[PDB]
């Protein structure tokens, strides 16, 4: 019954079925329309465009589509962390508009550099973190460099365990923090071994650390726990406390040459820690960099560090370290797709200011795909032997071992060596975030 005194209304699944005949298009789902009606369904409808169609029906729900390829349509939830390629170059051309130079360039990035340190909330969690001895492995000796694992108390009762790879090649080293993406296997995986042990080869201290609820976190707050807005401080602050136990309790570093590198996700945490801390002096953000996505993970979006001084992007957070030298990754199978055509530009006229658009470098792989492969890894060997001056006759990843996981475990096997004072359930780390959290904690 279509009436007017019925508001015309349709179950919304009759509609987009409805649509998708009309128009000859196909529909993917990864959203449930059970029980949704729509008033004037059939009014929203445009004979001459799809697409009006689609986002007629859709965004009084909170959908959308996006195209994929041909004539298929995926439909999503809105989602607050992606935009599209059109929405970030008008972001852009937006930011352009605030500095015309260095000097208004500096003002903002000083504000960008506060507002995101603010809204991530990491110096709270800092100002209660403690200050014990870092649980150490032996030194694991193999060709030209070395490894040794290390589990690092932050807050009380919990730790980020990690593992350093060392240049057997004798002085000063650069030093490399290298938090890691999504990847299957985390810091654990063959690609990421190979990466540190080449850079240690060539003459860089690396360092990598478990994800929030990755690793042998899993142990402290389980897995669930990783996609949370604590995980976003949570792993910055890992970043920064990690620097600084490198640099206080070490020898061998040259701080004229420290790096932060990662992929994906891990490229997301290089830009925030090059936002957050003035220590560093080289940045390889790989496959990650975007001015319409600024990650799907609560661990890269979860704290609204988007919404500093107005709205930024992570383009414009990667901006701020100019003009120091940094490596840009990018690949036509992701939303880094752009970078080229967007983001590259963007930040070359930023260096620019400096005189310094050669410290500013892009590598795009057109035909490859989303992950860490050789032609990744080989524009990151390039650029840190390039700037850091290593050495690039140790780069042979066949050289490498690739350790079992457990190799790299901190807590034993099955986690048996995990301190008494340790945390064991996400609620003690939560309750750090939310008063509801910290009322269940408080009712023993
Ligand atoms: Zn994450």
């Amino acid at each position: 019954t279509q009436t007017y005194e019925t508001e015309f209304a349709r179950p919304l699944n009759e509609v987009l079925t409805d649509i998708q005949n009309r128009f000859g298009i196909r529909l993917k789902y990864d959203i449930d329309t059970v029980g949704k009606i729509l008033p004037y369904a059939d009014f929203r409808i445009r004979p001459y465009s799809v697409e009006e169609s689609l986002t007629n029906v859709l965004s009084p729900f909170d959908y959308k589509f996006v195209r994929q390829s041909g004539n298929l349509y995926k439909l999503k939830a809105y989602e607050y962390p992606r935009r599209t390629d059109a929405d970030g170059e008008k972001m852009l051309a937006y930011l352009n508009t605030l500095y015309a130079d260095k000097q208004a360039f500096e003002l903002r990035a000083d504000s960008l550099r506060k507002e995101v340190r603010q809204r991530l909330g990491i110096d709270t969690l800092l100002a209660q973190c403690v200050n014990s001895t870092p649980i150490l492995s032996k030194i694991r000796k193999f060709d030209g460099y070395t490894v040794q694992n290390f589990a690092l108390e932050t807050l009380p009762g919990l730790y980020v365990c990690g593992s350093v790879y060392t240049p057997q090649s004798k002085g000063k080293h650069a030093l490399i923090i290298c938090p890691n993406g999504h990847f299957g296997g985390g810091r654990y995986r063959e690609d990421q071994q190979q990466r540190m042990g080449t850079l240690a080869r060539m003459g860089a201290v690396c360092v990598d650390y478990d994800l929030f609820g990755w690793g042998e976190s899993i142990l402290q707050v389980g897995s669930t726990a990783h996609r949370s807005s604590a995980a976003h401080t949570i792993q910055a602050m890992n970043g920064l406390l990690i620097l600084d136990y490198m640099l206080a309790s070490r020898k061998d570093i040259d701080t004229k040459r420290i790096g932060a590198n990662g992929g994906s996700g891990g490229g997301t945490h290089t830009v925030l820690l090059t936002t957050l801390d003035d220590r560093f002096t080289a940045s390889a953000p790989v496959v990650s960099l975007a001015s319409h996505f600024d990650g799907g993970c609560p661990c890269e979006s979860g704290m609204p560090i988007q919404l500093s001084a107005g709205g930024t992007c992570n383009a414009e957070l990667a901006a701020t370290f100019a003009p120091r030298p940094q490596l840009v990754v990018s690949d036509g199978g992701d939303w880094t797709a752009s970078v080229p055509a967007l983001e590259f530009p963007y930040l070359q006229r930023i260096y620019g200011f400096y005189d310094a658009k050669d410290n500013v470098t892009n590598v795009h792989l057109p035909k490859e795909k989303h992950d860490f492969g050789p032609n990744k890894r080989n524009a990151v060997y390039d650029f840190f032997a390039e700037v850091f001056d290593l050495d690039k006759k140790m780069l042979d990843e066949s050289k490498v071992t690739i350790e079992p996981e457990s190799a790299m475990y901190s807590f034993g096997e099955k986690g048996e060596l995990l301190p008494e004072n340790a945390i064991r359930s996400f609620d003690k780390v939560a309750a750090y975030f939310d008063k509801k959290a910290f009322a269940k904690l408080k009712s023993d």
